[PDB]
């Protein structure tokens, strides 16, 4: 037992980061087969950077200007190509750590592994939500551009997430890996809104049922509520709606326990309404919603990759 | 900036995982040059396991009764050898993916990463503290023993704990690589007092520098106090005492942030005695303690390995 806020192993991914440098930017790339994906931010130079004009800078530029250095071995820039806001550098070495992976552009409120990098390097790894405006609530510093997000399923490596910038608000923005913006973000070092964000309901109650699975019990009440009593609280607290597709996802953790879906609903309404007084689950004083109902049988049931 | 509970990229430590089964036993081992670490408690049975006598139940094994497989790998046992709660198997194949490495006992409210592992396979990694009553709260199911706890400096792996037991409390105990517990615990399945434990004073100092640099400035105050007035205060609240031993491990944080430790340690006494009246520091409604200062620097300066 125990519950934590648990990332994928790191070392699948680790081992595709390389150091991309184009003049005197340095980022990170992602290697995988002969291909090399990073920000295609790398070309800019300060000058540039209120509004670049990508295709311009990248005319400019050749293959032999993309200096992508895997530890200490160079490799060899055969092509380069922008899709997005990502570039694409094709060397003459497929990388002998390919994972067998697969991109997927995930959805609001679904969850993933950050492997935080400066110069190719791994520093750390973090378990985040994609949050509903899209933003995520990350831990960059300069230099961490090109970490990437990613899932692993069995022996496959998911890749959903390549950070690109860090807003004036100081939340976090980025792309999938063809280069599309997660929001309505752009590359460019400008204010921009992100837009109302909300509680992700269905992983609340997710993590709701955790906490009954490893012995958090105080909640617990004798009431029960409908999906539109509910959601007229949801709507109050800034909740997102819950709907039956949530529900019906949230059916094995219901089955595992006993508690019906709605009965904790119920839980949480009374939560919304009257606070914990001062009291703790699972650790946290306040309500989490960094897990999702997958997420928290996988770390119940004990799942490998 | 942003901060998150960050662990150490575990790829190092992912090809150090095997399995090791002992008649109906699996658990997980450590694979490090020759030699295969992992608990004792692998030879017991249920019939074992209120007080098992490990001399004689080891002294019915033999080499050949201990398997050992890394992936689909089985590995040849040449020897095998008691050390405290570890057995030690010597293996005829060095790992070809042993890290540098050493062992390490590591301090009450000192942080480590978790690798959390069945049947010889990566399942997470995630953070924690050794509490000061030297249990670990972590997220541990039937089958994780031989998991490992570790830091990472450079190139270098130092391993500091092995999971062994979750006590009846649902914390969890375990060993150092030499197989001595952390606290006063035996392997046995029986209650077991861990003792008072408290909140690691110097860890919550470092984590509310953390969040003045990440611009969490709203607890900060007009007051200062002293050692002593801080420490009657600390007991209290349970709270460790501060030692100047403490005030100097903090003075990288103090020196980047302008505020002497005195005075922050004058803002966590009127968080402590005050309460956080419903607001939220770095997305947290309690004090955070498993940040160590060496840890807020690494991250708020981006360290790689
Ligand atoms: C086009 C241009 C937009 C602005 N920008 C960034 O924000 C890069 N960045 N990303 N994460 C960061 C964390 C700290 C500091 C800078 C960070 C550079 C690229
Ligand atoms: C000697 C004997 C003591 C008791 N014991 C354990 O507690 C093993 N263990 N460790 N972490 C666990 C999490 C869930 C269930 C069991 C777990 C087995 C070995």
């Amino acid at each position: 037992s125990g519950f934590r806020k648990m990332a994928f192993p790191s070392g699948k991914v680790e081992g595709c980061m390389v150091q991309v440098t184009c003049g005197t930017t340095t980022l990170n790339g992602l290697w995988l087969d002969d291909v090399v994906y990073c920000p295609r931010h790398v070309i800019c130079t300060s000058e540039d950077m209120l509004n670049p004009n990508y295709e311009d800078l990248l005319i400019r530029k050749s293959n032999h200007n993309f200096l992508v250095q895997a530890g200490n071995v160079q490799l060899r820039v055969i092509g380069h190509s922008m899709q997005n806001c990502v570039l694409k550098l094709k060397v003459d070495t497929a990388n002998p750590k390919t994972p067998k992976y697969k991109f997927v552009r995930i959805q609001p409120g679904q969850t993933f592994s950050v492997l935080a990098c400066y110069n190719g390097s791994p520093s750390g790894v973090y378990q985040c939500a994609m949050r509903p405006n899209f933003t995520i609530k990350g831990s960059f510093l300069n230099g961490s551009c090109g970490s990437v997000g990613f899932n692993i399923d069995y022996d496959c490596v998911s890749f959903c997430y390549m950070h690109h910038m860090e807003l004036p608000t100081g939340v976090h923005a980025g792309t999938d890996l063809e280069g599309n913006f997660y929001g309505p973000f752009v590359d460019r070092q400008t204010a921009q809104a992100a837009g109302t964000d909300t509680t992700i309901t269905v992983n609340v109650l997710a993590w709701l049922y955790a906490a009954v699975i490893n012995g958090d019990r105080w909640f617990l009440n004798r009431f029960t509520t409908t999906l539109n009593d509910f959601n007229l609280v949801a709507m109050k607290y800034n909740y997102e709606p819950l709907t039956q597709d949530h529900v019906d996802i949230l059916g094995p953790l219901s089955a595992q326990t006993g508690i019906a879906v709605l009965d904790m609903c119920a839980s949480l309404k009374e939560l919304l309404q009257n606070g914990m007084n001062g009291r703790t689950i699972l650790g946290s004083a306040l309500l989490e919603d960094e897990f999702t109902p997958f997420d928290v049988v996988r770390q119940c049931s004990g799942v490998t990759f």
